[PDB]
């Protein structure tokens, strides 16, 4: 074993490379999302930045578990990234719902990982995963919750104003 | 009776009292329209923030009429707050609406202290009641007033857009 | 079920209302126990300052409970804020005992909601009671635990000049 | 009549002289029990200074009477300034008992004036009282009662150390 390894289950090390893989998908599709937002024909800026914003925190959130995995004297193995499900994602609202479902698939591994992390009595991983993944997942699902009941009653897509609107004056 | 009593009629401890408890009420009132705004199903977080603001500044006269009772050598019997009639504000609208039946409600008891404090020759209590209670209430009445109608001519709730926007240029 | 609702137990949403009732009561009492001390007959600020601060923090535990409520998907369903037990607070040592007795039975309901928490496992409130209520609690109940010995050892209230002096040096 | 003169009866005229000659009454008063804290063998300069203070604001408040004398077209006429009732206010408790019971005489006769004005429907002048007067007169013997109430906690004067920590810690 590494030399710093303790108490740190090989399903946990396992669970680790598969979250990191998880995260780095969820950074591509949020990439995806972001250059469908700069399309000439789609043309909302903010939903860009917005999105791009996003997947450069999925990034962070895959290296901060690489660092975690290297801490703990865990290896990381890497795997394809594959990519995502949609090349056009149809409009601000269903991006923004999208988004809404990925980031609850990824809160539900998260708590995959702590309830195994519980199983197996490490502390310091339970800890980590509630400081630094899943305050922040639920503030993400209560976000993007947020934009799509804010998108329909505008009336998106359908009303050509609402996604221009929201643009502006949400996401801006 | 206390040695700083005087010209203070126990009919006017008892109606401070009574005002206590409804500055309380409409304290607890605002913050449940407050925590209704940031449902996820509706997600507008100026009303959100302006009821949260009223719930503060209702539990600030409450406690200044505190201060007024013991000033006067009054004794402060607090009785329950009750909780609000609803759980479910429906609208940004009709929360408005409310509001102002609610303010309008304060204001029409703040009228019967005053009158009683006339009748008992008190005019300390007057003076007290109007320098701090009465031309804020009637700011508050017109805000309310204007806030209603501005919704209603830009088609709240029935118009999907308003109710967002009003929350972005006039609550935000 | 709510667009955002994830791994949220109604038995735990429950239980947030009842911890939201029980905070807004906390607030409450303390509020009693602050216009005690501002009586001209019993008149020590510093211990009406305390209980003033002790109040409007319940208040905001109470709130940031209905911000955790509405992230998690919860519903907010308020219920009477019961009066509190007394009216005349006797002494600033008896509040002060009141007042450990009072933060510890809202530590305890604390503890059995994070127990709940657990059983379902609901590893983010389990964390966000631990990050944001326990530590908070064991800190106020050391610090009334410290003002009461304290306030005892000085002879509290028979002598006179105790909560006089205690007033000035502890709370001032 | 005075070319300024309107809605000021002859009787409202008379009592604002009557309450000049009181408020220069009470500055004297205010004025001998400083110099008695000043004495070698009583010597509480924090009592000295606080009466002191209070000899000067009763001065104020008579000069603000007759520049409100004048200001209606009234005509001031001044009356000896009788001695205080005491030479040796005997302690500092006596002192501040003696204050309240002075404060609460000026505000009886403040509140004789406001029913005149009342009476004669000279809002000006009721506005006046209720302004510069009776709030500044409901503070005041509000913080007297409390200085009483916390001397007399203390054992003041047989306990020794009383007036003298009073004198540091409420006073200084
Ligand atoms: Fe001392
Ligand atoms: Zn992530
Ligand atoms: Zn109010
Ligand atoms: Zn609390
Ligand atoms: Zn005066």
């Amino acid at each position: 074993p590494s030399q710093v390894r303790q108490n740190y289950h090989q399903d946990a090390e396992a669970a680790i490379n598969r979250q990191i893989n998880l995260e780095l998908y969820a950074s591509y599709v949020y990439l995806s999302m972001s250059c469908y937002f700069d399309r000439d024909d789609v043309a909302l800026k903010n939903f860009a930045k917005y999105f791009l914003h996003q997947s450069h925190e999925e990034r962070e959130h895959a290296e901060k578990l690489m660092k975690l995995q290297n801490q703990r004297g865990g290896r990381i193995f890497l795997q394809d990234i594959k990519k995502p499900d949609r090349d056009d994602w149809e409009s601000g609202l269903n991006a923004m719902e999208c988004a809404l479902h990925l980031e609850k698939s990824v809160n539900q591994s998260l708590l995959e990982l702590h309830k195994l992390a519980t199983d197996k009595n490490d502390p310091h991983l339970c800890d980590f995963i509630e400081t630094y993944y899943l305050s922040e997942q639920v503030k993400s699902i209560k976000e993007l919750g947020d934009h799509v009941t804010n998108l329909r009653k505008m009336g998106a897509p359908e009303a050509g104003m609402a996604e221009y609107l929201f643009d502006k004056h949400t996401l801006g």
